[PDB]
């Protein structure tokens, strides 16, 4: 393309990450990054279970079999008649390429699978090594604006500490840029003709939560403070449609840190520990109490209603079977105290069950034994206990509750990525586009634990590729 007045492209996550590489990489199209945080990422950067793929090389390799259509299906079904079937069937049937894309133009590996809850297989990727998924593929896309910046500051910018605040529009109707608030709280203007909300959920906002989710606003959340729907806000004051906003996330398992139990703000124990082999135990009993490998609206009732009213938390138990599947992010978790390797022995005091040891042992045994009905049903069950553990053996043990953690509510959005106007079909702008957390329609009522990360990828990818038929 003809260089022209930049792409405004709100948000450094992996929705703006995406859009941004996408637009300078294959089409030379000049992008300004604007972010109001101190830096580069989001609540992307601190992801840590991976990214949906249905049909890839990874699943080739280790022998699952994954289509489009099964990951549809459990979308769907996770969608409980909710959200845009058409934006599910795009956002499943692009994964594949998602995936590729990651793996060729980053040389991001994603070789490794979990399977969360919801998934009839296994299709969630992450990257063998030290660095969990969120951050890895952050680091490989901002690495590598940062590069094509460093040769041509003309076709990338990245701005932080610039919080947009809103979109003027000329006469009718078109962009003509952006307001935001600069590092030293000045208004400035962005000319711009081409403006992607990358902006991320609102989980985070107390007064969001009350207007679309009373019964949540005490809940702690994951969300980083700067998860405040300020793109929603913005563009629903200029005519968008919202949907399905009232349908948030609550997450099962965000850890308690035991130096600091009531911070309103948790690490994630990310559902992978689950779903490579973690149980949950009730935190009085010291007993498992339900299918820890369901959906989370589900799993998360189940807490709610099963472990204490006050007191709201459950004990997350891994043998060392999960510790060599997941060895890295669990000695992370150990660093932060949040989660501690005890034995049967000690678990029973430390915790302050009233399940003997030895009672515990008869227990883990029956669970671990497959040729055993499981109690509450689980889909998949590797790497349990050993068959000769005692009461002196070790495991692994964090304390974790329900937290906010997404928000599958939104601006709607159509199959080119663009904003719709209300209630209407047109789009509201020419110019205006979003993508990721900040657009509602693709997950209705639950979101698939992996799918966030795969949202951003493939609707951020959409909306430059069409920004590039307009430029
Ligand atoms: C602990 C945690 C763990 C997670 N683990 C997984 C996982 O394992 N697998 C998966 O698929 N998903 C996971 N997710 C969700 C996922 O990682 C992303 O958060 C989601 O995909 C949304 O990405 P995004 O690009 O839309 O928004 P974000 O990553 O949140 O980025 C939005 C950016 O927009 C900036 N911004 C906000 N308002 C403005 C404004 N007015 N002006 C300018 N900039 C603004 C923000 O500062 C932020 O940097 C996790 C989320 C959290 C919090
Ligand atoms: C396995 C793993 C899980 C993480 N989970 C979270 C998380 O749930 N929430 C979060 O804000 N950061 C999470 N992080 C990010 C860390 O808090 C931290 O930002 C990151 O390790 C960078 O280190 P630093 O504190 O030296 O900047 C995680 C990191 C790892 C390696």
């Amino acid at each position: 393309a003809s260089m022209k007045q930049p792409v405004v492209v709100i948000g450094s996550g992996l929705a703006g990450l995406t859009t941004s590489n996408r637009l300078i990489s294959k089409y030379r199209i000049p992008v300004v990054l604007l972010d109001k945080a101190a830096s580069i990422g989001g609540n992307s950067i601190k992801a840590s279970s991976g990214i949906n793929g249905a049909h890839t090389d990874t699943q080739q390799n280790l022998k699952v079999m994954d289509t489009p259509e099964l990951f549809l299906k459990d979308t769907l079904h996770s969608a409980k008649g909710r959200g845009v079937p058409s934006l599910m069937d795009k956002l499943t049937k692009e994964s594949k390429s998602a995936i590729r894309w990651l793996q060729t133009e980053f040389d991001l590996k994603l070789d490794l699978l979990a399977q969360l809850g919801g998934h009839s297989v296994p299709r969630t990727h992450r990257s063998s090594g030290k660095l969990p998924p969120g951050f890895e593929i952050v680091q490989a896309l901002s690495k590598k604006l940062k590069d094509i910046s460093s040769k041509d500051s003309n076709l990338v910018q990245i701005m932080l500490n610039s919080e947009v605040v809103d979109i003027e529009l000329d006469n009718q109707g078109h962009v003509t840029g952006v307001v935001y608030m600069d590092e030293n709280g000045n208004r400035k203007i962005m000319k711009s003709h081409h403006v992607v909300f990358c902006s991320g959920g609102f989980g985070y906002s107390k007064e969001m939560l009350k207007e679309y989710s009373p019964n949540l606003i005490h809940l702690p959340t994951t969300n980083g403070k700067q998860t405040t729907g300020d793109g929603q806000k913005i563009l629903s004051k200029l005519g968008a449609e919202l949907i399905d906003m009232d349908q948030v996330q609550v997450h099962p398992t965000g850890f308690i840190d035991p130096n600091d139990r009531e911070n309103n703000w948790k690490f994630l124990a990310a559902e992978a520990l689950r779903g490579l082999g973690g149980i949950l135990l009730h935190p009085t009993t010291g007993r498992r109490f339900t299918n820890e490998l369901s959906t989370r609206d589900t799993v998360t009732m189940e807490i709610q209603s099963k472990c204490p009213k006050n007191d709201n938390r459950a004990l997350l138990v891994m043998s060392d079977k999960v510790y060599e599947n997941y060895t890295n992010n669990i000695n992370f978790y150990m660093s932060k105290n949040l989660i501690k390797k005890v034995s049967i022995n000690d678990l029973i005091r430390q915790y302050d069950l009233q399940t003997t040891a030895s009672e515990l042992v008869t227990e883990l045994k029956s669970y671990s034994d497959v040729n055993t009905k499981d109690t509450f049903d689980r889909p998949l069950i590797i790497n349990a206990f050993d068959k000769d553990i005692s009461t002196e053996s070790t495991v692994y043990v964090g304390e974790v509750t329900p937290v906010v953690h997404f928000t599958m509510g939104g601006v709607k959005i159509n199959e080119k990525s663009q904003v719709i106007k209300k209630n209407s079909e047109s789009v509201l702008s020419n110019g205006i586009f979003a993508a990721g957390e900040v657009s509602g329609g693709v997950h209705g009522a639950n979101r698939l634990g992996g799918s966030s990360l795969l949202e951003c990828v493939v609707f951020g990818k959409t909306a430059a590729d069409n920004i590039a038929k307009l430029y």
